[PDB]
DNA sequence: TTGGGTGGGTGGGTGGGT
């Protein structure tokens, strides 16, 4: 659907008063709750193309992102923008996200579960002798939801461009390889 | 190995890249 000036304008007063939060998933999902038949991707597309184009000023924050008052206690407008926060991903996140993937790409290939070796239910490989290679997959949406499900430190969305940006870009199988070889008398670093 | 920003944001972000 479309956005109205009304709209517009709390997207807009919103992003000025949170700076540090600007680039991340999380404050366009908050300011959606408030936004009917919107969700929260569409209202960060709606500030990337169009309102971030006229953002004018941010509000002063301090070094933790809390906005910072004059002797008023009024806000305070600048044009500085403040350091884009927003939570990093660790190698051990990336390794889970990497595992993960190749366990589904394995379901739908073999029809087997990769954990016990069971037949599955649809409409024989060695599990880490298996090799995705240039399988980029066919993925249901449903697997990052549930996947934030159970590593609620990101949300579905941040996981999802983690794997099409970092992770098919960096390789499946060569990640999984380097993290286990570095985990022998060594410490892996994030994509 | 099937897109770009001179197409445009009143077309929309579950269509996808950026
Ligand atoms: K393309
Ligand atoms: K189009
Ligand atoms: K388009
Ligand atoms: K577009
Ligand atoms: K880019
Ligand atoms: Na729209
Ligand atoms: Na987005
Ligand atoms: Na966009
Ligand atoms: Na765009
Ligand atoms: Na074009
Ligand atoms: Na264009
Ligand atoms: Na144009
Ligand atoms: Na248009
Ligand atoms: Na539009
Ligand atoms: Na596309
Ligand atoms: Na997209």
């Amino acid at each position: 659907a479309s956005f109205t000036d009304e709209e517009d304008e709390f997207i807009l007063d919103v992003v000025r008063k949170n700076p540090t939060r600007r680039t991340t998933h999380t404050l366009y999902d908050e300011i959606s709750h408030y936004v009917p038949n919107h969700t929260g991707n569409s209202i960060r597309h709606r500030f990337r193309v169009y309102l971030s184009k006229r953002l004018e000023y941010v509000y002063e924050v301090d070094k933790f992102g809390k906005l910072v008052r004059d002797d008023d206690g009024n806000l305070i407008k600048t044009k500085v923008l403040p350091p884009s926060i927003k939570r990093k991903f660790s190698a051990d996140e990336d390794y889970t996200l990497a595992i993960a993937v190749k366990k589904q790409f394995y379901r739908d290939l073999f029809q087997i579960d990769p954990d016990t070796g069971r037949s599955l239910i649809t409409d024989e490989p060695n599990f880490a002798a298996y090799r995705t290679q240039s399988r980029r997959g066919p993925i249901a949406r449903e697997f990052f939801k549930h996947f934030a499900e159970e590593h609620a430190a990101h949300t579905e969305n941040a996981w999802r461009d983690r794997f099409r940006k970092f992770l098919l870009a960096y390789g499946i199988d060569d990640y999984i390889s380097y993290y286990e070889a570095e985990k022998a008398q060594n410490r892996p670093e994030p994509m």
